[PDB]
């Protein structure tokens, strides 16, 4: 295999993730755990909001709370950054600016602890609106589908992407969030820098019927794309 890292990820992968989150002041904490089968570009998740209520609609911390699990085509496997830098991880960094409200500040580290595949996020939000649709939770319980575009970062031997996500709002359009992300290896072993590309996501969210804490189910199907 083109990396050592892509190694990894040849079966299922157990996955735990970690956030603490303030928005517009509104502290919370989300825990989840689940697995990734990046040979199918598949993982699933369930998270709970283990500081009681989640302040936010959980569709907006979707994509903060897992690229390495994407399904790379053979003719593209030297573009996988994201295996590439495990098991050491890499830092994450996003601004998330919601159209008409405020913004989210993130930074993750993405790396395995034993066995386990950990996303660590800190994730702060300022400039929202009270009565807007994330801090009034008007957004509908579902998700869309959407392309990450990524382009290589030479300089900080790493890559930077953008995308926007387009969350449906309940009983009117949808509310924008426009992503500008940039990862950087942890470690110092060679990493592989991929050309411009983009991975395709399709998610969807659901409840599990005997969970009583406030959580998100999270399935996502990733599939690199964008190179004949
Ligand atoms: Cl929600």
């Amino acid at each position: 295999m083109v990396s050592k890292g892509e190694e990894l990820f040849t079966g299922v992968v157990p996955i735990l993730v970690e956030l603490d989150g303030d928005v517009n002041g509104h502290k919370f904490s989300v825990s989840g755990e689940g697995e990734g089968d990046a040979t199918y570009g598949k993982l699933t998740l369930k998270l709970i909001c283990t500081t009681g209520k989640l302040p936010v609609p959980w569709p907006t911390l979707v994509t903060t709370l897992l690229q390495c699990f994407a399904r790379y085509p053979d003719h593209m496997k030297q573009h996988d950054f994201f295996k590439s830098a495990m098991p050491e991880g890499y830092v994450q960094e996003r601004t998330i600016f919601f159209k008409d409200d405020g913004n989210y500040k993130t930074r993750a580290e993405v790396k395995f602890e034993g066995d386990t595949l950990v996303n660590r996020i800190e994730l702060k939000g300022i400039d929202f609106k009270e009565d807007g649709n994330i801090l009034g939770h008007k957004l509908e319980y579902n998700y869309n589908s959407h392309n990450v575009y990524i382009t290589a970062d030479k300089q900080k031997n790493g890559i930077k992407a953008n995308f926007k996500i387009r969350h449906n709002i309940e009983d009117g359009g949808v509310q924008l969030a426009d992503h500008y992300q940039q990862n950087t290896p942890i470690g110092d072993g060679p990493v592989l820098l991929p050309d411009n590309h983009y991975l395709s996501y399709q998610s969807k969210l659901s409840k599990d019927p005997n969970e009583k804490r406030d959580h998100m189910v999270l399935l996502e199907f990733v599939t690199a794309a964008g190179i004949t």
